[PDB]
C-alpha cells in the first residue's frame, strides 16, 4: 500500500479488508506473501574470487582435457597399427569420472544449502502480530511479515516494516528516526492522515518507518510496505547489490586462491616442458604432436588432481552447522561474518546481574548444633543446591544428599524461615518460571523451605503453581501467626509471635521466631537448641558459632548470614508494646539459638567453569556491575575472576576512580582491569576504545539503548534475549540464555569452525603436494612414469571427494580452549604449517614413486629385479646386454603403476586420519571420533577395490589385481605417513606451544 500516510486508518484497513481486532486470515497471509514477498532486501550475488580463479578455472581444464582426449581419440583412428582398447575408451572414462565429480560436487552444494536453510528456524522472532488464528498476539519473524497484518509494537522495539499507525494504546508514542531523517531526538506520532501525498518522511508523523527505534509508548498499526518498498529499504538499496567489504579471512582465502592458481599452473607447464624430450618416444608412435598431446593430458590431469576443490561449500557447511550448534546452545549469531571474529575474542566484558549471577537470592549453606558436651559444641553443616527461586534442589551433608526430617533442628529451622517471612513464591505460567513475591532475602528462605521439605509432603505429583508454596503452607497450617514485630535498625532483626493452629489452648504453646544479623541475635540467646532439647549458651559454644559465621562471610563465597532463634517462653501479648520499635529488642531476649543460614547471589550455570575456560584460552574476563567496589571484588573472587587471596587495588575500578585518571592512565587501567563497578553507560564505550587500542578483539554485553553505542563499537556486540530490540540491532550476537556461559560456548564454537577449515586445507594441500612431487620425482630421476591421465583423475575423485568433505564434520578439538586467541593479522598458513605440508607431502610423493620403483629395484617375489640404472630406460632397446630373461616392455608393466596408484590412494586415506586434529595424537583423538570420515574412507576403498578386481575395470585404467601379499606391502609403506605426522604433531605440541 503506497501513500498510506495520505489515507486514513479506515481507508488503510479497507485496503486489505482486515479488522484490527482480528487480523489476516491464513488465505490472506498466503496470498500476500506470494504477491509481496518477504520483508527484506535481495541477497547480493556471492561470486567470490575463489570461484573465478579456481572453480571456473578448473572447469575450463576438464573441458580442454576432454578435448585433448577427443583429439587423440580421432588420431587413433588414423593409426594403421593394432586397434587398441584402453586408449579407445579414454574419452568415455574421463567423462564418466567427470560425471562422478559433478555428483560429489552437487552433494557438497546440497549439504551447504541445507545447512543454511536450517538456520532460518533459529531466526530471532522480532515482531508481534495479530492474525485470525489466535485471538492473542503472535511472535513472527520480521521477513515473514506481510502488508496487511496487524502489528503491535512497544518500548525498546525496532520497527519491523513500514506501518500505518491505527491506534496508540499509551498516552504518547515516541520514535527514534535518527537512522533516516537524522535526529536522535525522538519524534511524537499520531493516527491522523498526512494529506500531502508528496511529503517528506519528516512530515509523515503517522507512519512507523522500518529500522527506526520506538523511544516510548505502545501503539497498534497495519503494515503498508515491506522489503525493498521500504522507505529505508530504498535507502539501503544503495549498497544492496553493489558493495565492496570482504572479511579478513575472505581476503586471505582469495589471496591464497591466486597463489594456488599461479603455482599449479606453473608446475603443470613445468611437467609439459621437462618431458619434451619424451615427445618422440616409440610409445607415442614417434609423432611430436601425439607425444605433446599425451603430456598435455597429464599436466592438466595433474592440475585437476592438485586443485583443492569443495573449499567454498565445506567452509559454508561448517559455518552453518556450527552456527546451528550455537543457537542450539542459546547463542544466536545474526551475521555469519561475525563468527570468525567471535573465534578471535580476546576480551569479554560481561554484566553481572542476570548474566554472571542469577540475580535470585539463594541459601546455599546452613548449620545447626550437632552435640554439646563439656561447654563445647559440634555443628551440623549443610549445603543446598539450586541457584534460583524455583523449589528445585537438594540438601547435602558432606556432599551426600540427606533428608531434612532426619534432623529435629532442621525442622525448626524451616519453621522459622517459613513463619518469620512476609514474602512468598509464585509461578508465572506465562513466562514458565518461578518469581519472587517480596524481598529477595526473604524469598530465599521460602525457596529453602520448599527444598528442605521437613515433613516429606508428597509434591512430585503437584503442578508448578501448587508446588510454589507447598511446604510453606504445611507449616502455616500447624502454627498460626498472630502478629509481626517489624524490622528495627537498632537491633538488626525481626520476629513473629505464633501459636499452635486449631488449638483450644490459648496460652499454651506460643513461640517467637527471630531472624536477623548474627551478632545481635546470638547476643540475646541464653540457650542453645540441640535437636528438640536445649542447653544453656556457653562461651566456647558462642565463640564456635560466630567463628563459622565469620568464615562464611569472610571466605571466598562471602555469604550473607542470618541467625535464626526462638523464644521458647515469650511475653504475654497483653504485655507487649506494638507501636514502639524500640521496645521490640526487649521482647527478643532470652532466646534460644537454632541455626544459621548463608545466602548469596549465585553464579549462573557453568559460569565458574566458563571463566576458568577463558583463562585457559587466554581470554580476559571483565565484570561490569552496579555494586560497590568492595562487594564487586568479593563477587569476582566468588565466581573465579579473582583468586581467593589476590591483590585487586590495580585491577578493580569504580566509575569515580576511573574518571579521576588521565587518558593514558585510563587506557592503562583497561589493560589490566578485571572489574568495573558502578559505571556510567558512557564508560562502556571508553572501555572498548582503550581495549581496541591494544588490538584486543572485544566482546561487550548490553540490554538497553544506553548500551547500543558500545555494542556497535565492540567487535562482538552481545545483546540479551530479555533485553530491548534496539540493543539486539546494535549487536553481533543475542543471548537467549542471557548466560555468560553461552558467550564462552559461542567463542569455542567459532574457534572450532576455523580449525575444521585448517584441517581440511592441510589434508588437501599436503596430499596433493605429494601428487605433484610424485610426477616430478619420476621425471627428475628418470624412472618409468607411474601415473597416466585417467589414473590422475581417479585419485582426484577418490581422495579429494567424500573423505575431504567429511573432515568438515570433525568434532571440536581437545586443546581448543588451551590455546591463545587467534590474531586476525596472522597469515592463513604459518611457516611451520607450510613445513608440515611439505613434510607429509614430501613423503606421500616419494612413497608413491618408491613403491613403483620397488617393483623394479628391490623387487620381492615379482619380475623385473634391477637395482641398477632405471634412468636411461629408453636405452634398453639400444644396449640389450643388461637384462637377463626380461623384455624391455616390462618397464611398461601395469604392476608398478598399480602399486603407485594403490599406495597414493591409501596413504592419503591415512593422511585423512592425520587431519582429525591439528596437533593432537591419534592416540588421544581416535579414528572413530569421526564416523563420516571412516564411511568416506570405506567408500573410497570400496571404489578402489571395485576397479582392481572387477574384470572390465582394470583394463581401462591399465591396472592389475594386487596379491594379498602385495597389498600388505601397500599398508607397510602407506601407514608410516601417520607416524611422520605423529612426530610433527608431538613436536608442535611439546615445544612450539605449552
Ligand atoms: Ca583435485
Ligand atoms: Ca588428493
Ligand atoms: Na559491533
Amino acid at each position: 500500500m503506497e501513500a498510506a500516510h495520505s489515507k486514513s486508518t479506515e481507508e488503510c484497513l479497507a485496503y486489505f479488508g482486515v479488522s484490527e481486532t482480528t487480523g489476516l486470515t491464513p488465505d490472506q497471509v498466503k496470498r500476500h506473501l506470494e504477491k509481496y514477498g518477504h520483508n527484506e532486501l535481495p541477497a547480493e550475488e556471492g561470486k567470490s574470487l575463489w570461484e573465478l580463479v579456481i572453480e571456473q578455472f578448473e572447469d575450463l581444464l576438464v573441458r580442454i582435457l576432454l578435448l585433448a582426449a577427443c583429439i587423440s581419440f580421432v588420431l587413433a583412428w588414423f593409426e594403421e597399427g593394432e586397434e587398441t582398447i584402453t586408449a579407445f575408451v579414454e574419452p568415455f572414462v574421463i567423462l564418466l569420472i567427470l560425471i562422478a565429480n559433478a555428483i560429489v560436487g552437487v552433494w557438497q552444494e546440497r549439504n551447504a544449502e541445507n545447512a543454511i536453510e536450517a538456520l532460518k528456524e533459529y531466526e530471532p522472532e522480532m515482531g508481534k502480530v495479530y492474525r485470525a488464528d489466535r485471538k492473542s498476539v503472535q511472535r513472527i519473524k520480521a521477513r515473514d511479515i506481510v502488508p496487511g497484518d496487524i502489528v503491535e509494537v512497544a518500548v525498546g522495539d525496532k520497527v519491523p516494516a513500514d506501518i500505518r499507525i491505527l491506534s496508540i494504546k499509551s498516552t504518547t508514542l515516541r520514535v527514534d528516526q535518527s537512522i533516516l531523517t537524522g535526529e536522535s531526538v525522538s519524534v511524537i506520532k499520531h493516527t491522523e492522515p498526512v494529506p500531502d501525498p508528496r511529503a517528506v518522511n519528516q512530515d509523515k508523523k503517522n507512519m512507523l518507518f522500518s529500522g527506526t527505534n520506538i523511544a516510548a509508548g505502545k501503539a497498534l498499526g497495519i503494515v503498508a510496505t515491506t522489503g525493498v518498498s521500504t522507505e529505508i529499504g530504498k535507502i539501503r538499496d544503495q549498497m544492496a547489490a553493489t558493495e565492496q567489504d570482504k572479511t579478513p579471512l575472505q581476503q586471505k582465502l582469495d589471496e591464497f586462491g591466486e597463489q594456488l592458481s599461479k603455482v599449479i599452473s606453473l608446475i603443470c607447464v613445468a611437467v609439459w616442458l621437462i618431458n619434451i624430450g619424451h615427445f618422440n618416444d616409440p610409445v607415442h608412435g614417434g609423432s611430436w604432436i601425439r607425444g605433446a598431446i599425451y603430456y598435455f593430458k597429464i599436466a592438466v590431469a595433474l592440475a585437476v588432481a592438485a586443485i583443492p576443490e569443495g573449499l567454498p561449500a565445506v567452509i559454508t557447511t561448517c559455518l552453518a552447522l556450527g552456527t546451528r550448534r550455537m543457537a542450539k546452545k542459546n547463542a544466536i549469531v545474526r551475521s555469519l561474518p561475525s563468527v570468525e571474529t567471535l573465534g578471535c575474542t580476546s576480551v569479554i566484558c560481561s554484566d553481572k546481574t542476570g548474566t554472571l549471577t542469577t540475580n535470585q537470592m539463594s541459601v546455599c549453606k546452613m548449620f545447626i548444633i550437632d552435640k554439646v558436651d563439656g561447654d563445647f559444641c559440634s555443628l551440623n553443616e549443610f549445603s543446598i543446591t539450586g541457584s534460583t527461586y524455583a523449589p528445585e534442589g537438594e540438601v547435602l551433608k558432606n556432599d551426600k544428599p540427606i533428608r531434612s526430617g532426619q534432623f529435629d533442628g532442621l525442622v525448626e529451622l524451616a519453621t522459622i524461615c517459613a513463619l518469620c517471612n512476609d514474602s512468598s513464591l509464585d509461578f508465572n505460567e506465562t513466562k514458565g518460571v518461578y518469581e519472587k513475591v517480596g524481598e529477595a532475602t526473604e524469598t530465599a528462605l521460602t525457596t529453602l523451605v520448599e527444598k528442605m521439605n521437613v515433613f516429606n509432603t508428597e509434591v512430585r505429583n503437584l503442578s508448578k503453581v501448587e508446588r510454589a508454596n507447598a511446604c510453606n503452607s504445611v507449616i502455616r497450617q500447624l502454627m498460626k501467626k498472630e502478629f509481626t514485630l517489624e524490622f528495627s535498625r537498632d537491633r538488626k532483626s525481626m520476629s513473629v509471635y505464633c501459636s499452635p493452629a486449631k488449638s483450644s489452648r490459648a496460652a499454651v504453646g506460643n513461640k517467637m521466631f527471630v531472624k536477623g544479623a548474627p551478632e545481635g541475635v546470638i547476643d540475646r540467646c541464653n540457650y542453645v537448641r540441640v535437636g528438640t532439647t536445649r542447653v544453656p549458651m556457653t562461651g566456647p559454644v558462642k565463640e564456635k558459632i560466630l567463628s563459622v559465621i565469620k568464615e562464611w562471610g569472610t571466605g571466598r563465597d562471602t555469604l550473607r548470614c542470618l541467625a535464626l532463634a526462638t523464644r521458647d517462653t515469650p511475653p504475654k501479648r497483653e504485655e507487649m508494646v506494638l507501636d514502639d520499635s524500640s521496645r521490640f529488642m526487649e521482647y527478643e531476649t532470652d532466646l534460644t539459638f537454632v541455626g544459621v543460614v548463608g545466602m548469596l547471589d549465585p553464579p549462573r550455570k557453568e559460569v565458574m567453569g566458563s571463566i576458568q575456560l577463558c583463562r585457559d584460552a587466554g581470554i580476559r574476563v571483565i565484570m561490569i556491575t552496579g555494586d560497590n567496589k568492595g562487594t564487586a571484588i568479593a563477587i569476582c573472587r566468588r565466581i573465579g575472576i579473582f583468586g581467593e587471596n589476590e591483590e585487586v587495588a590495580d585491577r578493580a575500578y569504580t566509575g569515580r576512580e576511573f574518571d579521576d585518571l588521565p587518558l593514558a592512565e585510563q587506557r592503562e587501567a583497561c589493560r589490566r582491569a578485571c572489574c568495573f563497578a558502578r559505571v556510567e553507560p558512557s564508560h562502556k564505550s571508553k572501555i572498548v576504545e582503550y581495549l581496541q587500542s591494544y588490538d584486543e578483539i572485544t566482546a561487550m554485553t548490553g540490554d538497553g539503548v544506553n548500551d547500543a553505542p558500545a555494542l556497535k563499537k565492540a567487535e562482538i556486540g552481545i545483546a540479551m534475549g530479555s533485553g530491548t530490540a534496539v540493543a539486539k540491532t546494535a549487536s553481533e550476537m543475542v543471548l537467549a540464555d542471557d548466560n555468560f556461559s553461552t558467550i564462552v560456548a559461542a567463542v569455542e564454537e567459532g574457534r572450532a569452525i576455523y580449525n575444521n577449515m585448517k584441517q581440511f586445507i592441510r589434508y588437501l594441500i599436503s596430499s596433493n603436494v605429494g601428487e605433484v612431487v610424485c610426477i616430478f620425482l619420476t621425471a627428475a630421476l628418470g624412472l618409468p612414469e607411474a601415473l597416466i591421465p585417467v589414473q590422475l583423475l581417479w585419485v582426484n575423485l577418490v581422495t579429494d571427494g567424500l573423505p575431504a568433505t567429511a573432515l568438515g564434520f570433525n568434532p571440536p578439538d581437545l586443546d581448543i580452549m588451551d590455546r591463545p586467541p587467534r590474531s586476525p593479522k596472522e597469515p592463513l598458513i604459518s611457516g611451520w604449517l607450510f613445513f608440515r605440508y611439505m613434510a607429509i607431502g614430501g613423503y606421500v610423493g616419494a612413497a608413491t614413486v618408491g613403491a613403483a620403483a620397488w617393483w623394479f629395484m628391490y623387487a620381492e617375489d615379482g619380475p623385473g629385479v634391477t637395482y641398477h640404472q632405471l634412468t636411461h630406460f629408453m636405452q634398453c632397446t639400444e644396449d640389450h646386454p643388461h637384462f637377463e630373461g626380461l623384455d624391455c616392455e616390462i618397464f611398461e608393466a601395469p604392476e608398478p603403476m598399480t602399486m603407485a596408484l594403490s599406495v597414493l590412494v591409501t596413504i592419503e586415506m591415512c593422511n585423512a586420519l592425520n587431519s582429525l586434529s591439528e596437533n593432537q595424537s591419534l592416540m588421544r583423538m581416535p579414528p572413530w571420533v569421526n564416523i563420516w570420515l571412516l564411511g568416506s574412507i570405506c567408500l573410497s576403498m570400496s571404489l578402489h577395490f571395485l576397479i582392481l578386481y572387477v574384470d572390465p575395470l582394470p583394463m581401462i585404467f591399465k591396472l592389475k589385481a594386487l596379491d594379498l601379499t602385495q597389498w600388505l606391502m601397500v599398508l607397510k609403506i602407506s601407514l608410516p605417513v601417520i607416524g611422520l605426522d605423529e612426530i610433527l604433531k608431538f613436536i608442535a605440541r611439546n615445544y612450539l606451544e605449552g
